[PDB]
């Protein structure tokens, strides 16, 4: 059917469709144009995504997962993951291959599955709105996502039952959303996307020659682990230090208190984007030997700015790096476009404006432009948006490890994608059977300081002295920015088989198994919905039977009254439980014992 565009954000996700030439953002089941990227697994087998998961996060700290986008595609021993391990209320564990997974109720779960739950909620929103199945989608990633993160997001899309037609960089989607109506003036733009967990900057030229829009990404940079979560962490650290000073209690040891404190810190941070001062005001935070406790702390805007200024400057540096890569200057920027809720902070806007010497645009919605651009990209793929060309780039230099552990670059950063690079490898010693190519991404001169894409073993090499075979290895980077390594015999042209070791991601068996698990999870969700409907029916029956008993009054026989009231109590007790069959049996018994009373009514 239609290709929906899904913004899979760290904090909030957003689904859009291409209604003709007009992109439209679809409200979810709860009536919100954005959905929190929160996933909760209850004890009863039900899965909550969005606001329903958000509401119960306090009572389910170890089984409510959020900010999974900051774990997806990452190794367990990574510094960012290691820091996040002691912060997140849910358990972060190491997969068998060393990837960072989560543990929920004793179950190891890859971040692609958890993100696929959010993608499934977006899919269900699109299908409820359109009244037809959806099987194709465009999914967004941060522009600076590496190969592992992009492939992991694509795998998450596949596990959700979606054919991922395109993985598009979020600043590119913002530029697509901006360029649909407005100029069309051969502009040059700087997209500054600061979300909940990731930050990107993209310098993109949009020139329209003879009604043919061309979006060419001149440069891109950023930090995939810098976002609103870090601002919240700074505010939480200040709050806990002040509360420990003025109350003598370390609040980090109480999971419920930490959950409510994180929520209040985010609330106060959002409030300080409009107010000059606010109050972190939470009663019943924790308890000590004396009894209940309360928190009321004044926070000015200046204090938050002091706490987050260094993060803002960390976001400023990639602007300079990207401008240098694009070979331009600050004055060359025709427009500056802010994307992301965290750019709503006055300090962020002031810093960006004073860096660029220019006011950022104010007609770009920072919460929905990315999904709209994804929908526009989908329409371009289908053909419903004609005369649009896209020349995106890869954000990281692709290289191989050579003698001394030194990186040799084959595809430099900011190279336009899709792209190819072929290189011939050969033997270096007598009677070799396999040659290993250590493929990595990064800019540092040392291989150990970069991101390892893995060891590609060309094994099964015919016996020969050193230097005899000529094996042409081709490195492809597709429109999604994902690497594909192929091999061929230079002399004959026959393909050479490659084995990938010491890599990251999911194999085909895991992906298919997780698709089956997602289908079973959908079955369980349907059963949970049916149980809720049954409980609603039971409540209706209770109310109707009580009304009829009350309106019959003294006309009702005493034995029938006692039996009906006992049945009412039993049905109420069953309704408070979590057993559908018991509820249905109690409803049947109540209907049987009160049949004549309801027939009279
Ligand atoms: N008015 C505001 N003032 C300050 N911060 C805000 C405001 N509105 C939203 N935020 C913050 O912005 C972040 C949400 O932005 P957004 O929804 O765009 O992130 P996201 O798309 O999920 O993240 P990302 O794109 O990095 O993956 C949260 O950290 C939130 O607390
Ligand atoms: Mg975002």
């Amino acid at each position: 059917g239609k290709i929906i565009g899904i913004d899979l954000g760290t904090t909030n996700s957003c689904v859009a469709i291409m209604d003709g030439t007009t992109p439209r953002v679809l409200e979810n089941a709860e009536g919100d144009r954005t959905t929190p990227s929160i996933i909760a697994y209850t004890q009863d087998g039900c899965t909550l995504v969005g606001q329903p998961a958000k509401r119960q996060a306090v009572t389910n700290p170890q089984n409510t997962l959020f900010a999974i986008k900051r774990l997806i595609g990452r190794r367990f021993q990574d510094e960012e993951v290691q820091r996040d391990v002691s912060i997140m209320p849910f358990k972060i564990i190491a997969a068998d291959n060393g990837d960072a997974w989560v543990e929920v109720k004793g179950q190891k779960m890859a971040p692609p599955q958890i993100s696929a739950e959010v993608l499934k909620k977006m899919k269900k929103t699109a299908e409820d709105y359109l009244g037809e199945p959806v099987t194709e989608a465009v999914i967004t990633v941060p522009a600076y996502f590496n190969d592992a993160q992009r492939q992991a997001t694509k795998d998450a899309g596949r596990i959700a039952g979606l054919e991922v037609k395109r993985i598009i960089n979020e600043p590119t989607a913002a530029a697509l959303a901006y360029g649909l109506d407005k100029g069309t003036g051969n502009r040059t733009i700087a997209v500054y996307d600061l979300g909940g967990g990731a930050f990107d900057i993209s310098i993109i030229e949009i020139d329209e020659v003879d009604g043919e829009k061309t979006f060419e990404v001149l440069a891109t940079n950023g930090d995939t682990h810098l976002g609103g979560e870090d601002f919240d962490s700074r505010l939480i650290n200040y709050l806990v230090e002040e509360f420990k000073k003025d109350q003598g209690i370390d609040l980090r040891n109480d999971p419920l208190a930490m959950q409510r404190l994180k929520e209040a810190a985010e609330k106060a941070k959002i409030e300080l984007s409009s107010a000059q001062q606010t109050d972190v005001n939470l009663p019943y935070i924790t308890a000590d030997a004396t009894g209940p406790k309360h928190m009321n702390i004044k926070v000015t805007r200046a204090k938050l700015e002091s706490l987050v200024e260094d993060l803002v400057n960390r976001s400023i540096e990639p602007l300079k790096v990207a401008l240098q890569d694009a070979g331009l200057s600050v004055s060359d920027i025709d427009d500056v476009i802010l994307v992301g809720g965290q750019t709503r902070m006055p300090m962020v806007q002031k810093k960006v404006a004073e860096f660029f010497g220019k006011e950022p645009r104010k007609d770009v919605n920072p919460d929905e432009a990315v999904a709209i651009g994804a929908a526009v990209q989908g329409g371009v793929l289908t053909g419903d948006v004609k005369d649009v060309l896209l020349l995106d780039v890869t954000p990281l230099s692709l290289g191989i490890e050579t003698m001394g552990g030194v990186m040799t670059t084959l595809i430099a950063k900011n190279t336009t994608i899709p792209t190819k690079h072929s290189q011939v490898f050969s033997t270096a010693e007598d009677n070799q059977s396999a040659v290993t190519i250590h493929v990595l991404q990064g800019e540092r001169k040392r291989a150990a300081d970069n991101k390892s894409l893995g060891q590609f073993n060309l094994d099964g090499i015919n016996p020969a002295p050193r230097g005899m075979p000529q094996i042409e290895v081709t490195f492809d980077i597709d429109a999604d920015g994902i690497l594909h390594v192929s091999a061929k015999d230079k002399n004959s042209g026959k393909e050479q088989k490659i084995t990938i070791k010491a890599s990251s991601g999911l194999n085909e068996d895991e992906i298919q198994k997780m698709v089956r698990d997602a289908e079973a999870n959908a079955e369980a969700d349907r059963k949970c919905e049916e149980l809720v409907q049954t409980r609603n029916q039971g409540d209706h029956l209770l109310h109707s039977t009580r009304k009829q008993v009350e309106e019959a009054g003294d006309k009702l026989p005493a034995d029938d009254k006692t039996a009906i009231e006992s049945a009412l109590t039993a049905l109420e007790t069953a309704l408070k439980g979590e057993d559908k069959a018991a509820i249905e049996a109690k409803m049947q018994e109540l209907a049987q014992v009160s049949q004549k009373l309801m027939e009279i009514a």
